[PDB]
Parts: structure tokens; C-alpha cells; sequence
């Protein structure tokens, strides 16, 4: 299908600074202060996605998400410096860190993916490597990678609830793997798994979990991907796929990021480029349907005055999320945590503003 360039009309110089920028800790700006009094303008969406421009965002997110112990705040400038990262910075201010992806799910049909493999066949014109990425792609079901995390984010949840050090936490939430009889009790002490709530910074801090679990909430994001980022291996998984990268587990769906990255896939033909990443935040939400839950995503960095364009944030439906682009062949679906007393994660996202 459509690249990422393709569909927002990136020129190559454009896809070069957005993987530069995105491989890093037209320059990017930093948007000014919006005062709290700033109402957000109207905007509506329209065949599953809303978006506004990144200005007009800051204010939504400081009537809304930027509640601390129930009060609005100013997005900080540190965290408007984050946001304008794009892709990257919704993620960032939500969870108040970096996304490390180290707890990440996915689904993936081995079944389909052998059968394909021996009885399917190259299509007309098609490259071995290139029909081997394209199987392995199809073979992942991201509806259900998306309902594996919420299913043990929802697990996680129900550990911390009465528990006030990470020794409860824990024992609660090995009684209830156990009881489920979920592969994911098995885990090493040391695994991202089981240190997922320690790892987190927030956890720690006198101001935010204070080193109480029930102090914390689980949230998700997801980020899309390229499987093949080996720049010492074959121009063919570069290009085409690595079809055994970034495979779940079978037993737990758990996907080992430590080899990303973010490396772009290897342009297939010469000009035409494609980005490294791109992540959209889920939060908390309680709509049980997945297709009525909303992923927030900004296109790319923020450059208002240069070739870029101002940074525009998406408020898109599962469906339009989880429809990708050709610079992808690999979703992951991430859980880390972040204080209650935070609203980044409401319960109920709506897009636009009225």
C-alpha cells in the first residue's frame, strides 16, 4: 500500500530529516506557551480521524489531558520540546518518558505464515525475499496484539490496586497468573515483564508513585516498525522484510525489542524513501470495542517555517491506526506505567473539540 511519504507528500529531504531527527536523543521548533485561558479551536473529524494543528493541540491537551491531582497546569516547556519531535512526542509527554518499548506484544499466526510459505507462491514478478516479508507481515493480527496487551495491562491493573510496595505487587500478580494459567507467570525475575513497574521513573518519585503500586496505572501505546534493520546482513531483508524478526513468543505474545533500532526500511526504488517509525498513544481508555478507541499521533516533527510544515496531531480511530503504511511490517503493542493523579490516560477520548 501507501508509504508514509506518499500519503503526506514528503519529499526525500523531508523523509532525511525525519529519520535524522528520529534517530537522535529545517530544524526543529519548539511551539511557544499557550495560556491556560486560550480556548482549543473547533475541529472535527472526518472518516475516522480528526487533526489539528500541533498549537491548537497544546490547548486541548491543557484543558484536558494536563490534569495533576484533578488541576490543569500549562504544558511545560520542556514538554512542548518533546512533543515537537511528532511521531514520538504525544508518547513522550503522555507517559513523561522516552518510550523504551521493552514490555511490547503482539499476535502473529504461525500456522498461516508455514502454510503460505509451502503452498502459497510468488506473486508474478515477485522476489523470493520480498514474498517471504510480505507473508510474514500478513501473518501478524494487530486487533489481537492490541487485545493480548489490554488483556494483561488489565491483569497488571488489579495487581497494584491494594498493594503499597512492589513486593505485593508482585506476589499479586503471580497469583493471578497462576491462576489463569497464563504462560506470562514463568517470566525471569529480571525479565521486562516482571520489571516493568520498578523500571518506570515515575514509580520512584516522591511526587508520583513514591515506590506505591497502587499509586500507578498500566497504558498503552503502540509503535509501528521496520523488521529488517540489519545494516550488515542482506539488501534483501534491508529492502523486503526480515520474516523472523520480531516474533512473539507463542506462549506469552511477547515481542523482544532490543534489536530495534529505529533503522528506516531500504528504499526499494530510488527516491522514494521511507520513515523509521511511528508510534500513536492509546492511554487507558474503557471502550471495550477496539474499533471505537482513539490513538493519538502527531505526523512529524514540528518545523513551521520550513519545508516540514507545522507539527498536526491525529486523533484516529483502531482502524485507521492499525492500517499502516508500507514502511512498516511490524506492530508492536507496548504497556508501561504512569501515576494515577496523572490525566493523560482518561478514561473516555473523543476527537476533535466542539
Amino acid at each position: 500500500t501507501k508509504s508514509y511519504a506518499e500519503t503526506y507528500r514528503l519529499t526525500a529531504d523531508d523523509v532525511a530529516n525525519i529519520n535524522a531527527l528520529n534517530e537522535s536523543a529545517d530544524d526543529r521548533v519548539t511551539p511557544p506557551a499557550e495560556p491556560l485561558d486560550r480556548m482549543p479551536d473547533p475541529y472535527r473529524p472526518s472518516y475516522g480521524r480528526a487533526e489539528t494543528v500541533v498549537n491548537n493541540y497544546i490547548r486541548k491537551w491543557q484543558q484536558v489531558y494536563s490534569h495533576r491531582d484533578g488541576r490543569k497546569q500549562q504544558m511545560t516547556e520542556e514538554q512542548r520540546e518533546w512533543l515537537s519531535y511528532g511521531c514520538v512526542g504525544v508518547t513522550w509527554v503522555n507517559s513523561g518518558q522516552y518510550p523504551t518499548n521493552r514490555l511490547a506484544f503482539a499476535s502473529f499466526d504461525e500456522d498461516r505464515f508455514k502454510n503460505e510459505l509451502k503452498n502459497g507462491r510468488p506473486r508474478s514478478g515477485e522476489t523470493r525475499a520480498e514474498f517471504e516479508g510480505r507473508v510474514a507481515k500478513e501473518s501478524f493480527d494487530e486487533e489481537k496484539g492490541f487485545q493480548r496487551a489490554r488483556e494483561v495491562a488489565s491483569v497488571m491493573n488489579r495487581a497494584l490496586e491494594n498493594a503499597h510496595d512492589e513486593s505485593a505487587y508482585l506476589d499479586n500478580l503471580k497469583k493471578e497468573l497462576a491462576n489463569g494459567n497464563d504462560a506470562l507467570r514463568n517470566e525471569d525475575a529480571r525479565s521486562p515483564f516482571y520489571s516493568a513497574l520498578r523500571n518506570t521513573p515515575s514509580f520512584k518519585e516522591r511526587n508520583g508513585g513514591n515506590h506505591d503500586p497502587s499509586r500507578m496505572k498500566a497504558v498503552i501505546y503502540s509503535k509501528h516498525f521496520w523488521s529488517g534493520q540489519d545494516r550488515s546482513s542482506s539488501a534483501d531483508k534491508r529492502k523486503y522484510g526480515d520474516p523472523d524478526a520480531f516474533r512473539p513468543a507463542p506462549g506469552t505474545g511477547l515481542v523482544d525489542m532490543s534489536r530495534d533500532r529505529n533503522i528506516p526500511r531500504s528504499p526499494t526504488s530510488p527516491g522514494e524513501g521511507f520513515v523509521n517509525f511511528d508510534y500513536g498513544w492509546f492511554g487507558a481508555q474503557t471502550e471495550a470495542d477496539a474499533d471505537k478507541t482513539v490513538w493519538t499521533h502527531g505526523n512529524h516533527y514540528h518545523a513551521p517555517n520550513g519545508s516540514l510544515g507545522a507539527m498536526h496531531v491525529y486523533e484516529s480511530k483502531f482502524r485507521n491506526w492499525s492500517e499502516g503504511y508500507s514502511d512498516f511490517d511490524r506492530g508492536a503493542y507496548v504497556i508501561t506505567f504512569i501515576p494515577k493523579s496523572w490525566n493523560t490516560a482518561p478514561d473516555k477520548v473523543k476527537q476533535g473539540w466542539p
